[PDB]
């Protein structure tokens, strides 16, 4: 008489077949029908249908069923809940905005971060450590790129370019730090060469970035040699473009990094936070153009329409200067090369490194909140190490 | 016998029945009393009254019935205890201020967040993508308000206004920047003569603050025209003024803008951390005087009564602008235009840096934590889309 | 036989009488003896125990009779818990570590938080808006303070100042700021007499440190007027003493906002964060004079054993001088007076930097959390407004 | 017939014995088998097993048996769960990861906070308060390390050390420094040597850091002294050798922090964050390298290949400065000494200030919230001081 008693787990629980058959086409509204004496496991001298499931969950489901909101619990967590609505039948985005996000953070932050001796080869890369021989040339690949780096930082210091005035007042580099150089590319273009010989999945390799910035950090050397050979005054341009292209030397680190837990939860987290990004930037645009617009006026008031002399005595010429004024004192950098000299550009600066303070501090929590979802993740991953199941499903 | 049992959900609550009693005017206070038996579902059999509600909230409310307090379960929701507290007939303000604001948090947030072509010509502002000439005009209007707003930033520049001393040595603005902003004006003004002859509620479009900004930004061009055939010195000095208020072109991009949901989000916090703002304000305030007058009297410590050489060793001459250097102290800014030179000076400083990061702590995060409570609840309403409700109440 | 059943609200808890008995001198330990039947409300038929209390909480007690720990559930607030572990006979005191902090987290900040017309003129400083007598006074003492604020802070500028080669060449104030200051004096110290000769509780009034700083704000004034008519050196000197002592003036302000409740958490926070605040201080102690031993000797590394021109190209002179550096470079402000120009105090000034920002994020996160705790309750001790207890205890 | 109904804490959770099979070798395992009717307590008239423990979390532990997946519910702490884990033969590594790192919470921070007279003598460090005669060591003990330290402080200030032409133009520090830290060494010496001289675990002792500090702070005044007798001119050169040596007095006050819990937190927290460090290192060294490059490179757009002119106008005149100047503008310190001064490098140092903003704001809140932990877990272990367990364990 409307009146049927669930049992799931040990625990009663008694509702009305209206309120099961509120929601068409789940287990509930099915259990609600008349065959469900036959159609499910049933007790005739108890009246009631058994379900091997959680309770105190169960409770929230058939909360759902009666009120018709779909809430969470917050004494389970989200995937047990998700197992539990599944094998209910209940749609997963029926949850309310009130518990929408702490049901889904975990899933969110998972998707998030989710010849014979050829393949010894292709294994210097993969787990280098692996093997000692790939350990030795690991640590040989990190001595011969810091060395890159560092003769890439020597070459600009002018101890290092005396000026020869023989050959004409012009600079010169040392020439042992061009060696030192060459032996660095040739001992990671023997690397490239090889990688690039014993390569499967060539599309694949050709698009990978790092290696497409390998390449890019060979080449400039070979043409640097074989445009000397030419020696015109477009060559001496071109050899100029290498030098300026000679940067991406420093890119050759991101490789040594790759392998890196930090490094990919923080790439996986700017992946993640595109939304909070553009709002930093834009609401950086916004207050430095305002503040900008205001320190140029507050750093004039009273004076002549036309004076040039107006802007003799503040570092606020123009607006775009101003720009640059606003982002240091938003960020409260403050270098201090320009600084109002005014009380309203006093009052105008005291605005800005408040409102940029504030501005700020708006999306970063929310991006930084983000990596550290993602990074405890990761640690928690690495803490619990692949295992036997211990559990075996019913056949 | 006094004794009374309550079945909710197939779960039975036993009580007493003057504890039932001790909230006159409810539903349980009701169930109390010797009529319950006819003007409720009872059980004679059973000996226990029926209810289709969740036994685990029902504890709780049976609780605050027992003791007196009402609380709020921390594994529940608050709109989930607040329909269950609505219709057992409990009064919502007699939450207990340990669980009041988090029972509230989420209705918070929600209250903060929350001929026959004249339609078609209205609809340029509403949804621009959604109609492919809405979208170029879109485009157009982004154009046309970027190029305005470079215009001005490059009207304040010295390469664009060469001093002429023919006519007098006087400096003059370039007439191309003046022709560009003329065809933005003639663009941006088709679009608000458009907006105000066909527009719907004008008392709304009037008091509508972009639109304001609109025609304040379209005036001054027009006056500037018609006031140059006065060519008189007081039409000169109003040229000035004009020109001082051609500034409102700036505040064209809150209108590009305002379809950031961040930007939204940005607006509601504001709205509704006035209280924080203004105790930061305060703070700011008191330790800004505070620390003006310590530093002055730090810096003229063992001076004389009334030498006038005494402040011409420190750039604290007054308390005026000791107010600037303590406002940069404290916001960690630190131009360096103005810095203590003595000890005592120097511990004063050091004060004015630790209290300033204190003060400026206090209710940042407070903002900031109301700010990821709205975005929070926006990002969720836009990843829960509307969609049928999927639940059938009752007849 | 040892098995005992007990129904807490209609749950049935069945334990062991030795399990009772774990915790002696508690209400279940009393239930465990041979005389509960005749003790306790005993059922015989059903053979339990009725108690009309919360089974969900009264679990976790049980579960504390049963392991030996008792622990706190986090589906309930702290106040809740309590009044059922009084109810239990439980001692708070035994919970554990893991959830004491969280237990207590309420109970901590409510401890931090905490002639006819005689009493009518007593009510002046009482809710001085509450009568528009009272409301106009406190319009009229926020006035005279602000205007004495703003004299004070203007009788140390120059242009208030001009210099007097007559009487010799010294500087003298204008008279009519001194005039501006006398009415203020009136004013004020006509509201003092009257606060002082109207006064219930002289000892607590004469305590009030309010009262002092208005007394000591305004007995310069008056001392200055007598000596005057002494017109002595000495009296010249103490005439110097009363300008340095006239500075209590800016002390008037925290009277006005003694009745911000920002303001009274903030001083809370203060009181109840005395441990955090001692360990900024040792902890910023600790890293100014390493880093300024560090800088010392790292602008000094290759120079000579007493070669004075060794101090001569580095701004670190001496190490007190390097506390300053090391304050500034900690607290990120970074005024520019001083900076490393080596590349071994450079290294060391980036390590100060970092070091002080992890060393100042320690405690400060903490005692901003205590401020945020202290500031919820506050305001939601303001949404509840006192109304009728709505329910009825037993008689 | 495949029904098994096991009564927790009088709670009845009904199974099936596949559920209960499905995780072998633990209780509800065995409970599973033919003869658990004779292997655990057993109610042939109610055919149910009897446990005396928590229902609700064993309703989350039959859970795990059911589905396949442990989890750790929210209402309850992990400790709590752990011990009903071990009673039940719960593997505690199978939990999942979105329970892990709540779960173990507690446990991690517990694991990352852990002759008659000859003792008497020994008591000298051990709780100095405790004895009067101690208390008044320790107090002079303060004193004459404070001394010292002022004493070194004050050795380096020109004030000190005028400089004598006569014996040769050289400076030398005054004498009565180092008279009275000739005395601060003979008290401190005598503390050390009878601490040596009555030391038990003469290995500990030594290997004791705060110890070796102690006899390489004494040891370059005796040695000073010793050396003075040569007076050649390698014993000078030792001589600046000690002096240089003489910067170990300032480790002298660790001795005196080390009884400070904030300061035995702040060592667990860099114990435990060595990860968190790492990465904030590696991402500095990272962001730094790069924005040296790019403003290196900004700075110089437009610039001929080799002129040497090309660097006369900009602060980056090399890589490794821009290191300098990358750090200053990432901690938003901001000297000010070096600074962009194109459009090009502008962009750069905004680009940089922003990164550095959130590379650093993405560890340091994970380091800040293990000290949190850390903190609380200390204070709490003090507000909770030892007392009677109150609670009888069965025979
Ligand atoms: C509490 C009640 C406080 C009451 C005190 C406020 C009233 C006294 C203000 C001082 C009035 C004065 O005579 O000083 C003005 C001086 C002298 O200069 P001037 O007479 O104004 O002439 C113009 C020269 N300029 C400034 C353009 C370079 O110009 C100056 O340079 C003075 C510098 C100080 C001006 C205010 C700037 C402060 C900015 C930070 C404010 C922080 C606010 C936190 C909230
Ligand atoms: C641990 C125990 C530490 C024990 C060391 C403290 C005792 C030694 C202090 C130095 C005493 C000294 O002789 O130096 C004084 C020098 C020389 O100047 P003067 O002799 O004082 O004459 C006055 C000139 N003024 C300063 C007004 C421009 O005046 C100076 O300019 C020196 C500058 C340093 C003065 C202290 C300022 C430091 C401010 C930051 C402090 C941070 C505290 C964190 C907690
Ligand atoms: C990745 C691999 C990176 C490999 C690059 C490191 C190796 C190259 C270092 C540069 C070596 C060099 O020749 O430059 C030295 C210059 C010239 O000066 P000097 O030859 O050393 O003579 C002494 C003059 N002083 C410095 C005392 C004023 O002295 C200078 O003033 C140069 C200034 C830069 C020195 C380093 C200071 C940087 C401090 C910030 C570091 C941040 C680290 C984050 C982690
Ligand atoms: C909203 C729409 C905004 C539209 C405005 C952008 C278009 C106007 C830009 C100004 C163009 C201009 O004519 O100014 C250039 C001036 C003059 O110098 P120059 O003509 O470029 O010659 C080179 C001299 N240098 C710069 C190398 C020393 O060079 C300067 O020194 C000007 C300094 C400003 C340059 C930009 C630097 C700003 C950096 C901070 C940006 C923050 C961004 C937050 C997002
Ligand atoms: C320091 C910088 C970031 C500027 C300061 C930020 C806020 C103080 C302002 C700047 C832009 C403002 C926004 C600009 C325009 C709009 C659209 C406005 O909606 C409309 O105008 C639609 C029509 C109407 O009903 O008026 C709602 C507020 C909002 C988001 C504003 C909220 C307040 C904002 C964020
Ligand atoms: C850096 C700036 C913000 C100043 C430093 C802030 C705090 C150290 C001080 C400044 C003002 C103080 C407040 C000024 C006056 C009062 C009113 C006082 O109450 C009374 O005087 C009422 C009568 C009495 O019982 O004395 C309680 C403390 C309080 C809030 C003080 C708490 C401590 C405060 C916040
Ligand atoms: C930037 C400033 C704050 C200095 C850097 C802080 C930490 C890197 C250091 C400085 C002082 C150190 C403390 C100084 C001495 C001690 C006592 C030491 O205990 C003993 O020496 C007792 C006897 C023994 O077993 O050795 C335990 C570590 C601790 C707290 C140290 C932990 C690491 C600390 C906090
Ligand atoms: C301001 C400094 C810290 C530089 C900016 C940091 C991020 C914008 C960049 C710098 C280094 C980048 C990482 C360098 C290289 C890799 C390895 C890359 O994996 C591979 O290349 C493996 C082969 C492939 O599938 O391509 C995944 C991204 C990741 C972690 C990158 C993620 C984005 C990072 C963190
Ligand atoms: C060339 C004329 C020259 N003489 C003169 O008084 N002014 C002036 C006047 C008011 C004024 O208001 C201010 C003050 C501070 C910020 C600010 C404004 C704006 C222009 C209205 C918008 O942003 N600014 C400048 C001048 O610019
Ligand atoms: C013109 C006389 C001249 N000669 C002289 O010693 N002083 C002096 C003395 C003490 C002194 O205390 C200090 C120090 C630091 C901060 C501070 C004070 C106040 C005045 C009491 C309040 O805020 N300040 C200054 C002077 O101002
Ligand atoms: C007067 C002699 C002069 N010539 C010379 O090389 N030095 C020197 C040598 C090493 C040196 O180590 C450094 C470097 C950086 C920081 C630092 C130290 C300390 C002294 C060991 C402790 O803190 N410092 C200075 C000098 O001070
Ligand atoms: C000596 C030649 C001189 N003349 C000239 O235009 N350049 C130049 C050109 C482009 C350029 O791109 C930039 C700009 C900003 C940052 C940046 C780069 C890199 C080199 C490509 C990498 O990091 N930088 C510099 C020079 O360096
Ligand atoms: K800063
Ligand atoms: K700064
Ligand atoms: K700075
Ligand atoms: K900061
Ligand atoms: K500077
Ligand atoms: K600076
Ligand atoms: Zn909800
Ligand atoms: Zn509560
Ligand atoms: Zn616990
Ligand atoms: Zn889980």
């Amino acid at each position: 008489s409307e009146r049927i008693v669930i049992n799931v787990g040990g625990t009663r629980h008694q509702t009305h077949r209206s309120t099961l058959r509120t929601l068409p086409g789940t287990r509930l509204a099915w259990l609600a029908e008349p065959d469900a004496h036959s159609h499910f496991d049933y007790d005739p001298r108890a009246d009631e249908f058994f379900f091997d499931r959680h309770p105190g969950v169960f409770a929230h489901i058939l909360n759902y069923y009666r009120t018709g909101k779909l809430h969470c619990p917050a004494d389970v967590c989200g995937p047990l809940y998700e197992e539990e609505l599944a094998f209910w039948g209940i749609d997963e985005t029926d949850v309310e905005p009130c518990c929408w996000m702490t049901y889904r953070q975990h899933r969110d932050a998972e998707e998030a971060l989710d010849r014979r001796w050829q393949p010894r080869i292709w294994a210097l890369f993969e787990d280098p450590y692996s093997s000692r021989y790939a350990r030795y040339v690991a640590f040989a690949s990190l001595f011969f790129i810091l060395v890159s780096i560092t003769t890439f930082c020597l070459e600009t210091h002018e101890r290092f370019n005396p000026i020869v005035n023989k050959t004409y007042r012009e600079a010169e580099t040392e020439a042992f730090l061009t060696y030192i150089e060459g032996v660095c590319v040739v001992w990671f273009t023997f690397e490239f060469l090889m990688r690039v010989i014993f390569c499967p999945n060539k599309v694949e390799f050709i698009k990978n970035s790092l290696n497409i910035i390998d390449f890019v950090a060979i080449l400039p050397f070979y043409l640097e040699v074989g445009l000397s050979g030419l020696s015109s005054k477009a060559a001496k341009d071109v050899l100029g473009f290498l030098r300026v292209v000679r940067f991406v030397r420093i890119l050759r680190i991101f490789k040594l990094t790759r392998h890196f837990v930090g490094l990919r939860v923080l790439g996986h987290t700017l992946r993640a936070s595109t939304n909070e990004f553009l709002l930093l930037i834009i609401f950086l645009a916004l207050g430095v153009l305002i503040f900008a617009t205001m320190i140029y006026y507050a750093e004039r008031i009273g004076a002549q329409p036309n004076d040039p002399s107006a802007s003799e005595h503040t570092h606020f010429k123009n607006i775009p200067i101003g720009f640059w004024w606003a982002v240091v004192t938003m960020t409260t950098l403050g270098y201090g090369d320009m600084y109002p000299q005014t009380w309203s550009g006093m009052l105008v600066g005291a605005l800005c490194a408040l409102a940029g303070v504030l501005t700020i501090a708006m999306p970063v929590p929310v991006i930084v909140n983000n990596f550290g979802m993602y990074y405890s993740l990761a640690m928690a991953k690495q803490k619990l190490p692949k295992k036997k199941k211990k559990h075996i499903p019913r056949p």
